[PDB]
């Protein structure tokens, strides 16, 4: 009578990369922050879903890649983060532009749910 | 065994329009903010809910429309998105009033749910 | 095929009040901050939930009825809500003191489902 | 045809404490921040989960046992205070370590639906 769900959260993790599909917005790194959390159930005993590797992994792929769409960032993203981590019961990463716009915040997210 | 539900995200949208029921509110545009959240299970492959549109297309309608009540322009809005934007799977917005009361701040919202 | 979630929010409603089961808080009013949100799937045409109204009615109760517990707030303002607006669905109600502790932020609230 | 969930929210609540499986990190005490909702449906007459017990309790445990992943401090705590408030329903707790990286904000959470 008892469900668990534990969670590894890194939000607002703030960095440069080179991110757009519009000519303009690939000239240079522009600033962007993700919010990741990545849920599960059960790991073995003294593991966990290092939040270390898991900043460093995400920041790596977005300056190397320099994806053109949110949505391509998010699709590689959650692949590569799902097969790190099998065990994930369920995703959820936001990719936001911070100044693309000065008026509003924009950005794309993915929820997936693995049964 | 995996359900993905994608997102894009307009949120803290703030501009300057004619909204309200009472009269003294009508006399000038004042601030507000939107939220918006569209979400959708697949798109055609490169293709996307573009924000820059979404963007437009939401100061466009409240700004020339000027509408009374905000279910007013929250019925409106929801409509024409959901016209423009057909595969969307669930539509959320919330249109806030800044500077109507110094001591809270109101707005209302709809959740639209498609099957 | 179309579920819809209309609501009114009023959040960070900021006003003082005595409130609290500690003698040493009833001595002066103190700074709470509400959120409500109330939930609905149709009201009459031209109809709506009055957020000017709904704002005074919960400075009105606090500060007239000087509550002891924030779940003794909790109960009557709920119950007076609901009876006000038999039309709601649900109601989100959480009411935090500001400066009862140096260090967080506590509160309590409530949220109720009607079938 | 009504059902009623009520919590009590300990939110922000910020403090240092020797955290850490890192060698470096268990030098000196780190801030973190608490947030802590317990959900429950029914107490007894004038009874209610105490939120300066709750917040004294998540203080005491933290700073005496010197926790070393964030896992293992959610592990007891939530342990703790199930079993202190046998009545709770749901539970969630998160954890996150404010300095531990500069350009982020880390935590690790646990949600526990008891049936
Ligand atoms: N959804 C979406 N819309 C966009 N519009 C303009 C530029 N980039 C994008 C993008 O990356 N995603
Ligand atoms: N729900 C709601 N209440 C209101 N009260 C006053 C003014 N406008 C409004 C409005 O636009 N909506
Ligand atoms: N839950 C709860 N706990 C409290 N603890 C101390 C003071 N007041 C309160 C109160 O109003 N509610
Ligand atoms: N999930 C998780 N990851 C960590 N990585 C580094 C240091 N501590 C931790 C920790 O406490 N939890």
């Amino acid at each position: 009578g008892m469900k668990t769900k534990q969670g590894v959260h890194v939000h607002n993790l703030v960095f440069e990369t080179i991110l757009g599909i519009l000519e303009f917005e690939r000239l240079k790194p522009q600033k962007i922050s993700v919010d990741l959390d990545l849920f599960y159930t059960q790991l073995p005993n003294k593991a966990y879903l290092d939040y270390i590797k898991i900043q460093e992994l995400i920041q790596k792929m977005m300056q190397e890649k320099q994806y053109l769409l949110i949505e391509d960032a998010l699709k590689d993203l959650s692949q590569i983060l799902k097969t790190r981590y099998k065990e994930i019961t369920e995703l959820y990463l936001k990719i936001s532009k911070l100044e693309i716009s000065p008026d509003s915040q924009v950005g794309a997210s993915v929820k997936i749910c693995y049964e």
